[PDB]
């Protein structure tokens, strides 16, 4: 089910790939996890992982949105981040 986890800045640490126009997966416009950086936020957390889907940032929706869209999101400088993500999305997906 649907994961929350809050990153606190000090970059988040992670690599988005998917997004309306420019699809991860055939059919499904995702926005997905696609590389935890070594030695950030996001791996230090450990709870974020490749492939995970992102439901929503800061509770805004993350379905049905481009790549930029979701870019602009996550680049708000607030902190924390709070994502909802779908572990195994890619997986689960494929």
């Amino acid at each position: 089910g649907p994961e929350t986890i809050s990153l606190h800045r000090q970059g988040l640490g992670f690599t988005i790939a998917g997004g309306q126009g420019s699809p991860h997966i055939a059919g499904d416009d995702g926005i997905f996890i696609s590389k935890i950086i070594p030695d950030s936020a996001a791996k230090e957390d450990g709870r974020l992982a490749v492939g995970d889907r992102v439901l929503s940032v800061q509770g805004e929706s993350c379905e049905k949105i481009t790549h930029e869209r979701a870019v602009e999101m996550l680049r708000n400088p607030a902190s924390p981040i709070v994502l909802v993500v779908e572990h195994n999305a890619f997986h689960k997906a494929t």
